[PDB]
């Protein structure tokens, strides 16, 4: 069943770059929208929502894992 | 062969792991400047620079990923 | 119970720490923009600069290190076999 783990790696590994990508789009994002701002309460906003979009994003590659995790436990039978 | 596959395992961890790295001190640099800078022309151009050389890393990464699985097919037969 | 279940729990380890370190980084990442944001002087600011950069190589390191254990764990279970 080697072929079959192997994908499930190539998967896992799209997986987490994808992450990795969408996390570096929000921190160019959230550079130029405080560099865009004065304001320190409205620049606290960009950040409080950058932080829980991060987290969602950490959060989904998590559970990708996790089911990674659990395919290869099938898999091994 | 299952050596073959898990060294090319290991070798990818390591490229997503030296992606992640160098968009890294990409950031640390671009708050940097944008520190140093008052101007938003200027910022706006440090923005876009980070932000290209962002995606080209992002774009290797993802060659890669595509060459490792290329590899993983020829390797399973 | 196989040599290559082993190696498979080793990789999901392995991106599981790897996910971990892009955690923390982007977490030090947020932490030095808000910092940049309530601080004028530069002094400060590039004190600020500094720290999260050494924090963040140490990250990256010990992500490097954790994928030199499991090139080496590989090794071993590759004559430990079925």
């Amino acid at each position: 069943a080697v072929a079959d783990l192997q994908r499930l790696n190539i998967e896992l590994a799209r997986k987490l770059l994808e992450a990795v990508a969408r996390l570096q789009e929000l921190n160019i994002d959230l550079v130029r929208k405080t560099s865009e701002l004065t304001d320190e309460k409205t620049i606290r906003e960009e950040i409080r929502k950058v932080k829980e979009e991060s987290k969602r994003i950490v959060e989904e590659a998590e559970e990708e894992i996790r089911r990674a995790k659990e395919e290869s436990r099938y898999i091994a039978d």
